[PDB]
């Protein structure tokens, strides 16, 4: 095809439960597409890397805000994230290790950053890395 | 979320007709997941860039083969790709321009490369660039 669909290419290791469902994927696309209506993509013929990076940030924040991830003080809902991991029903030994890294990643994020957006950015990066390590997940880049 | 779904972030410009449906997206995931059961991701502790690149090429080949995109000799079905563009029902001026590029991308691919896989790789990159330009499509990297 001249227009192939692009999908993630991931081996889930010990953690097949973390693979998004078709439904979860369709949900997220709807959120992102709505965010893009207000946050159009920068012109790649003209945009600077900084403009691209800050626009990307704005879309990630939009999707988290639209789906309820910040409280009335603007703080990311770390306890919601924890409960969502428990709801995946990982194998018990993996769950325990992931939930310990949740605490470690929340601590790292909150001690490094006072900015609530920087906190969630570092927490998500921290969990992407640590979940990948615990689970043996490989992602094609 | 500690495990957000990752989705394309694209503005489709003049060419919303090219956005994959949920069905098309789900089929491509099913094909890629089946391809990975035989074409495992290389271990980044050990993998060369050549091994990583050749593995990525194999997944693309695998998914194209699963969907019927090669004849029995191994040649990519360029005329199928051409007819699939016409069946998108783009605006007439857009279609005209995209089909001129299809023919020119095919001719470049076959003149530059004798390897059938190299031919489809060049054609798809050529069409990604040219369809994006004609349509005004922006894709977040
Ligand atoms: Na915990």
């Amino acid at each position: 095809s001249a227009t192939p669909a692009k999908v993630p290419v991931i081996e889930w290791g010990k953690c097949e439960q973390l693979k998004p469902s078709e439904s979860e994927r369709t949900s997220k696309a709807a959120v992102v597409d709505k965010c893009l209506q207000s946050l159009p993509l920068p012109d790649p013929e003209k945009a600077t890397q900084q403009e691209i990076d800050k626009h990307r940030e704005s879309v990630t924040t939009c999707a988290l805000k639209a789906e309820g991830w910040f409280d009335d003080e603007g703080v990311y809902k770390f306890d919601r994230a924890r409960n969502e991991i428990k709801n995946k029903k990982l194998d018990s030994e993996v769950e325990e290790a992931v939930l310990l890294k949740h605490d470690a990643c929340q601590k790292e994020a909150t001690e490094k950053h006072d900015d609530y957006i920087n906190q969630v950015q570092l927490y998500q990066a921290c969990m992407d890395y640590n979940i990948s390590q615990i689970c043996g997940i490989k992602v094609m880049v």
